[PDB]
């Protein structure tokens, strides 16, 4: 992999790699993401959900929302990947989860970057101010949170009103990686990512655990496509088979635009080669990324 790696970069090929990967991506329609009814439940004209991937929701009056269900089948993991919440599909993003029986979510964008929103506040700031979504009967608790220097995980309390149920979920909100761009480091995105793996969040007993940043396709699928990579060198007998660029390619079947970026992808071969090492026995890897993370 870091073969591979090596020889893209002497020649200078990581733009073309990535521009023939955006003309080799699939190409399915959005038939009723581009309805005019929901045209205000898309914040991006440019990215919608595949007709055969997106997320419908039980309500019987409008089942759109703009979410896919990315479903890798060899690695065995499915992600829903979601724009960043509108003020008014705030709602809707709780009953999929409620729904979808979601566990954690994943955010990597933050409301307001560079002087733009990017997302609405979809969940409570403060304990003793929780949300209340009327129009799916929701409740949302803030009952803590863990603070680190960049990125924070929330523990919150979804309640389905009508049946008076309530389920813990748990928010991991990187806060330090900017729009179009890549973590400060591997060593960063390694410990977030193995902090979501150790909560249970990614457990098969959970539906698809939900992951965003602003239009839900970059930030996200650097995201996924790393976590991905990873689950297959651990399963393979063999950690060279794994070819990032055919499995971006799999995971854009479900959602277009995954990987913004030529640099995102080579940030992507970057976190896999280093998250290899744990794959392979390293029982010092984590540790140390935890501590060159400077997370305190
Ligand atoms: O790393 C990232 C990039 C963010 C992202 C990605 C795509 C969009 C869709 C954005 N959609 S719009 O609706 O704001 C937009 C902007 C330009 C053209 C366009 C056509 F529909 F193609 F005409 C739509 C969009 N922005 C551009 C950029 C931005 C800066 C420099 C170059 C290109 C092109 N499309 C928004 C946020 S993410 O939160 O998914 N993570």
């Amino acid at each position: 992999m870091e073969k591979e790696f090596e020889q893209i970069d002497k020649s200078g090929s990581w733009a073309a790699i990535y521009q023939d990967i955006r003309h080799e991506a699939s190409d399915f329609p959005c038939r009723v993401a581009k309805l005019p009814k929901n045209k205000n439940r898309n914040r991006y004209r440019d990215v919608s959900p595949f007709d055969h991937s997106r997320i419908k929701l039980h309500q019987e009056d409008n089942d759109y929302i703009n979410a896919s269900l990315i479903k890798m089948e060899e690695a065995q993991r499915s992600y829903i990947l979601t724009q960043g919440p509108l003020p008014n599909t705030c709602g809707h993003f709780w009953e999929m989860v409620w729904e979808q029986k979601s566990r954690g979510v994943v955010m990597l964008n933050r409301v307001m970057e560079k002087g733009s929103l990017k997302c609405a506040q979809y969940w409570p700031q403060k304990e003793e101010k929780e949300m209340i979504f009327e129009d799916t009967n929701l409740k949302l608790t803030l009952i803590s949170e863990d603070i680190k220097s960049y990125y924070t995980v929330r523990q919150l309390e979804l309640e389905n009103l009508t049946t008076q149920e309530t389920r813990e979920i748990l928010h991991f909100h990187y806060t330090t990686w900017p729009d179009f761009g890549v973590p400060e480091s591997p060593a960063s995105f390694l410990n977030f990512l193995f902090k979501v793996r150790e909560s249970g969040s990614l457990s098969p007993e959970h539906g698809p655990v939900v992951v965003h940043c602003s239009a839900g396709i970059g930030r996200s699928g650097t995201f996924c496509l790393a976590d991905t990579c990873l689950l297959l060198m651990d399963k393979r007998k063999d950690p060279s088979s794994v070819d990032i660029k055919k499995v971006l390619l799999e995971m854009r079947k479900f959602r277009m635009g995954l990987i913004q970026t030529a640099d995102q992808l080579r940030f992507s071969y970057l976190a896999v080669i280093e998250g290899a090492k744990f794959i392979m026995g390293d029982s010092s890897v984590q540790d140390q990324w935890k501590e060159l993370s400077h997370e305190d």
